[PDB]
């Protein structure tokens, strides 16, 4: 039943169009220079939200502000400068994940406040399936395997 | 049953992260100047492939070469210079559509040649659902409604 789920296609998209694009970009730099600091290497921490919403970008904004992570653009990413020495510690919360609630909220009637028993069980399985798929793809590729970790909010 | 389909989340992604990004970029230009030619306005033709594959980018490459469309980068897009006067006629075949076969081919056994009766009926409904969702989103927004058409291969 996995491979038909939206959370599979969303983790493939995110892995190919974002994770892969950003490791290659950072490995293509003669030297990694972020706000005047040269780093040998980077970790990329992908934060899986504990709960799903149409506006994951707004959730992300609140989470990185809560956590005092500053913005580094290459497109744009978050670095914890305080806790990053020779290894730059970068973060993303995947905003693509909002398209699950957006697709559900689309093709529905306007009023609905909250989520059916069926809907909450869906987001749960979709969040965990996205995390598994994304970890699998990271680990099967020498270009991502060591440089990218998937962690909970 | 629509809103759970991957083809819904893929058309929302494509609409927000690509269609919307490119209309805004082309409307933000003091003048639209592509290979030395000033255009008043543009159409964006989104080509829906007649058949689904993991490698839609390879299908696209063959289709634009077949059709003599040259590459215009802003990120990158196709223009039919011959058939575009004051209105620039731009094209994309959405490569994101490959993630349907990629997700299916993932979580499966290595050997499989071709597609089950169940699988071919799936791609069919997913292609048509992607086209409907994408047309709906284009038409409900004054920033895309007039500038973007969805056509068959």
């Amino acid at each position: 039943e996995l491979g038909l789920l939206p959370s599979t296609v969303l983790a493939i998209g995110y892995y190919e169009n974002f994770v892969s694009t950003v490791c290659d970009a950072l490995h293509s730099l003669p030297t990694i220079k972020l706000n005047g600091i040269e780093y040998k290497d980077f970790v990329f921490n992908i934060i899986i939200p504990n709960d799903l919403d149409a506006d994951i970008k707004r959730r992300a904004q609140i989470y990185f502000k809560k956590m005092d992570i500053h913005e580094v653009k290459i497109l744009y990413l978050q670095i914890d400068e305080e806790n990053s020495g020779d290894v730059a510690v970068l973060y993303d919360m995947p905003t693509t994940l909002g398209g699950i609630d957006k697709a559900i909220e689309m093709y529905m009637k306007k009023g609905h406040i909250g989520k059916t028993s069926q809907q909450q069980l869906l987001e749960e399985r979709e969040l965990r399936n996205f995390k598994t798929t994304l970890i699998n793809l990271i680990n099967n590729n020498s270009f991502t395997k060591t440089f990218v970790k998937v962690i909970e909010e």
